[PDB]
């Protein structure tokens, strides 16, 4: 049937506890902007396999989508060095772009504006 989560539940109930299966289910929550529900699920995955670069990139989106500007800032700052340590320039730059855009809002309320 429809919904990736629903069909995955079948194989999860078969005792096939795999790495990517944790991530895919979490992505669906984040895509639906259900970052609140995503947080516990993604956190559970990071406990088992914290070396998944793509997950770091979603985590950053999680905090900003939740509505925590400070959390989003700290998240990208944390994941940046993680991506650096993994040598994944693509992820570093991807997260960096969002981190800049977030700063532009800080620039407004916290007057980090160029003027």
């Amino acid at each position: 049937m429809q919904a990736i989560t629903e069909r995955l539940e079948a194989m999860l109930a078969q005792g096939t506890d795999n790495m990517l299966l944790r991530f895919t289910l979490g992505k669906t929550y984040a895509e639906h902007e259900q970052f609140d529900a995503a947080l516990p699920h993604l956190r559970a995955a990071l406990d088992f396999d914290p070396t998944y670069s793509v997950a770091w990139k979603w985590l950053g989106k999680t905090l900003q989508g939740q509505g925590d500007r400070a959390g989003a800032r700290q998240a990208w700052e944390s994941g940046l060095a993680a991506a650096q340590s993994r040598g994944d320039q693509q992820v570093v730059k991807e997260l960096q772009v969002f981190l800049r855009r977030l700063a532009r809002e800080d620039a407004l309320e916290h007057h980090h504006h160029h003027h």
